[PDB]
């Protein structure tokens, strides 16, 4: 579980929402496993612009931090899981770590702020959602 509170949104794995966010939608995208709602108070959490390939993520199942590589964000073939069938999820980001399917919404973050949200993982892989192309999540 997790989320990122930037400004008047938040930014949830599409997977993970809850009644309020649906009520309270602003976008979702389920190729991308992400969905915002919006929210009365205010956020601090800062969406790295960047285009970093190295960071640091939190790994509930193991209440750990630990730095990674990742891939640029790629269509990649994710298979079937509880929560969707065999198919391309979109502005997905791969590291060698572990991850457990109860880790995903914990945060990726660089020097420039939250990159992503862990969404896929396995076999010694964990896959991030990036948020950094949103860039409407810094304004309105
Ligand atoms: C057979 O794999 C099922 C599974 O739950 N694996 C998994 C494992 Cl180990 C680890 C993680 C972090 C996620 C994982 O899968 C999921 C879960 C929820 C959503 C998505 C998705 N976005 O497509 C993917
Ligand atoms: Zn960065």
């Amino acid at each position: 579980s997790g989320a990122i509170y930037v400004g008047n949104y938040r930014v949830v794995n599409r997977h993970l929402a809850t009644h309020n966010d649906w009520a309270n939608l602003v976008w979702e995208d389920s190729s991308r496993d992400l969905l915002v709602s919006s929210t009365t108070a205010q956020g601090c959490d800062t969406i790295a612009r960047c285009d970093c390939q190295t960071g640091v993520y939190y790994c509930s199942s193991r209440r750990k931090h630990y730095p990674v590589s990742f891939s640029k964000p790629s269509l990649i073939f994710v298979e079937a899981s509880e929560y969707y069938p065999a198919r391309y999820q979109s502005h997905l980001m791969l590291a060698v770590g572990h991850s457990e399917p109860g880790d995903c919404g914990g945060i990726l973050r660089c020097q420039h702020g939250v990159v992503g949200i862990v969404s896929t993982g396995g076999n010694g892989l964990v896959g991030f959602a990036d948020v950094r192309d949103l860039l409407w999540l810094d304004e309105e």
